[PDB]
């Protein structure tokens, strides 16, 4: 996901190709540097538009040499293209013209080939610049989304801090970890925004910002799941804090984080080593099992509360269960819709809305967290949610 390319031309077949999605009226800059010239050069560049996104996704450089001829023979795909070629005696390195600008916003495939006629000799610098300095399309909406999420989490943290300050006299231990979750979200969104700003204004992504961000996301989700499990079991809320009730159970249930650590990082550093897609299923199955456990535990706790005729906590648990069930239903609907809208079409004819699959989950999590926070608002009578032996 870069925007600048440095390449030693005397390497392999010398073909340099890239498939991306660009804005409209975006220029491409080519520069050459190196040692003096003693031989003849031939340059040939092709720029092809895309009709539907599939070709970009499955574009393999290994067969470029064939793909080019596949475009010449007309058994490729529709879409107008611009081709050009030039000759240089020895170097003519101080060259101007190398028209070559985008005419319509859509997926693009760019290919450049160099033929030498008579060891590293030259070095090619390739840049792409649109209306924004280096922020190519497919990232602008994502950057806006991350900025908005940063603002929303800042507001959430401010509200939580104000509420805690206004009722600092007495607080609940379970009520403290909300602050930790908010802090983790703050760090995650800040890292996203900083990385995106750096990429836009420099053209190169951070060395390891994505890995740290994925680790933070996994940690936050694991903490949320463990807190939900503990609240559902009623540990410290309905039943007393028994010696070994979460011991070996709740903590032993944190291995979910590990499975999250083998998915987000992988997804980020896509390697496609036959394990990229496979890591997705087991995590979903584990989450389904966790929900299966949670609902049963929550039903048992509701029965126990009904037995002893407790009123205040009964309504709170009813609201909690309603919110959780609605969240689960919404998540299932969203997953089914994404699966039936993105991975069923012959080829994706709607390339605009592919960033939604990586943003909807965060928005849903933020909404659920906000609802949960609203449920547990600190107040003067902040002791009803205690065991009270
Ligand atoms: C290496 O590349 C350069 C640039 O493509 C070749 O051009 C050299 O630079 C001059 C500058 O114009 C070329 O024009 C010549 O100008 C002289 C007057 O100074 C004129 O009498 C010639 O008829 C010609 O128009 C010229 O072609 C050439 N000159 C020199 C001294 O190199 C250059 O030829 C290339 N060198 C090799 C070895 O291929
Ligand atoms: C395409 O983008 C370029 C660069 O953003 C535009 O170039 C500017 O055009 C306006 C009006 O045409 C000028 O006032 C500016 O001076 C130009 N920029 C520079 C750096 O000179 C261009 O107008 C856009 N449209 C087309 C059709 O090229
Ligand atoms: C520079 O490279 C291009 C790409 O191969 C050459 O274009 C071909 O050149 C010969 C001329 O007959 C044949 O392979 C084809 O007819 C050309 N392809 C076309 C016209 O699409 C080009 O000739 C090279 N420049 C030279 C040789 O000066
Ligand atoms: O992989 C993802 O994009 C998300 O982490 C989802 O898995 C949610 O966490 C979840 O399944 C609902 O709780």
């Amino acid at each position: 996901d870069r925007s600048k390319w440095h390449i030693p031309i005397p390497s392999g077949k010398n073909y340099f190709s890239f498939g991306k999605i660009l804005f409209r009226n975006t220029t491409i800059f080519l520069k050459f540097d190196g040692e003096p010239c003693d031989l003849s050069l031939n340059i040939t560049w092709y720029l092809k538009s895309a009709d539907c996104y599939n070709e970009i996704y499955n574009f393999k450089a290994e067969e470029v040499e064939l793909y080019l001829e596949k475009l010449k023979e007309k058994r490729g795909l529709s879409g107008k293209y611009q081709t050009s070629s030039k000759l240089f005696q020895n170097c003519s390195e101080l060259f101007k013209t190398q028209p070559l600008q985008t005419w319509q916003d859509a997926p693009y495939i760019f290919i450049v080939h160099i033929g030498i006629s008579s060891s590293n000799l030259f070095t090619m610098t390739v840049e792409v610049k649109g209306p924004y300095e280096y922020l190519t399309l497919e990232d602008y909406p994502l950057m806006i989304f991350f900025m908005v999420m940063c603002i929303v989490y800042v507001l959430f943290g401010v509200l939580w801090l104000a509420w805690s300050a206004c009722y600092w006299r007495d607080l609940l231990r379970i009520q403290f970890w909300i602050g930790a979750v908010i802090f983790l979200g703050m760090l995650e969104k800040a890292v996203f925004y900083a990385e995106f700003q750096n990429i836009r204004y420099k053209g190169e992504s951070v060395q390891g910002a994505l890995i740290l961000a994925e680790l933070l996301s996994a940690v936050k989700r694991s903490l949320a799941r463990t807190l939900v499990i503990i609240v559902s079991l009623g540990y410290g809320i309905v039943k007393p804090r028994l010696g070994v009730t979460l011991h070996k159970v709740v903590v032993a249930g944190a291995l979910y984080l590990l499975f999250s650590g083998m998915e987000g990082v992988l997804r980020v550093t896509g390697a496609q080593t036959d394990l990229a897609s496979l890591a997705f299923i087991p995590l979903a199955f584990l989450d389904t099992a966790l929900c299966w456990w949670i609902f049963i535990s929550l039903t048992q706790t509701m029965k126990l509360l009904k037995l002893r005729r407790n009123i205040v906590k009964l309504s709170l648990y009813r609201h909690f269960t309603n919110t959780l069930i609605l969240a689960v239903a919404a998540s299932i609907v969203f997953i089914i819709w994404t699966t039936m809208k993105f991975r069923i079409v012959t080829c994706q004819s709607d390339w605009r809305e592919l960033w939604v699959d990586d943003a909807i989950w965060r928005l849903l999590f933020s909404m659920i967290l906000f609802v949960i926070m609203v449920l547990w608002r600190p107040s003067a009578n902040n002791q009803r949610f205690a065991f009270s032996p």
